[PDB]
């Protein structure tokens, strides 16, 4: 099980951790993915996810996206977790580099809901240009199921820890 965490709350805990080795390590049920809304796994986590799948999660991707359409940001789909986990929930967080509203970031998190335990990024943060200080206070003020955030950058995971209200 999710081993190193800090507690923030009663459902939310936090690492310092590369969210592909984290999830090499557990092998979670559930892997967020940091993703948009053509599941095109460029860069940030989802460009590091889908390299640990080897591509084969945007193999599975551009086959959900020609069925489906393009998810809503905000929104997420459930995919397989590859060699990660056994699923991969991706869920788009607005990317504010794109204007996109960061009052969407709260709709996203709302996805975390429907799994009882996930190992996470920080939505929106990153590339996404959100302030990750905002990104995990909206996390823990809107997820109730057990969420393992893994935060990369250890100057980062410093600040929200110590700057956690």
């Amino acid at each position: 099980s999710f081993s190193g965490y800090l507690k923030l709350t009663d459902n939310v805990y936090i690492k310092n951790a590369d969210i592909v080795e984290e999830a090499k390590k557990v092998k979670p049920t559930v892997v967020v993915n940091a993703a948009n809304v053509y599941l095109k796994h460029g860069g940030g986590v989802a460009g590091a996810l889908n390299k640990a799948t080897n591509n084969a999660m945007q193999v599975e991707s551009d086959d959900y996206i020609a069925t489906n359409g393009p998810l809503k940001v905000g929104g997420s789909c459930v995919l397989s977790g590859h060699n990660l986990a056994k699923h991969c929930l991706h869920v788009v967080g607005p990317n504010v580099n794109k204007g996109e509203d960061i009052q969407l970031l709260k709709s996203a998190y709302e996805n975390f809901n429907q799994h009882e335990v996930l190992l996470a990024p920080l939505l929106s943060a990153g590339i996404f240009g959100a302030d990750p200080i905002h990104s995990l206070r909206v996390c823990v003020d809107t997820v109730r199921t057990n969420v393992y955030l893994a935060v990369f950058d250890k100057n980062l995971y410093d600040k929200l820890v110590s700057s956690f209200l």
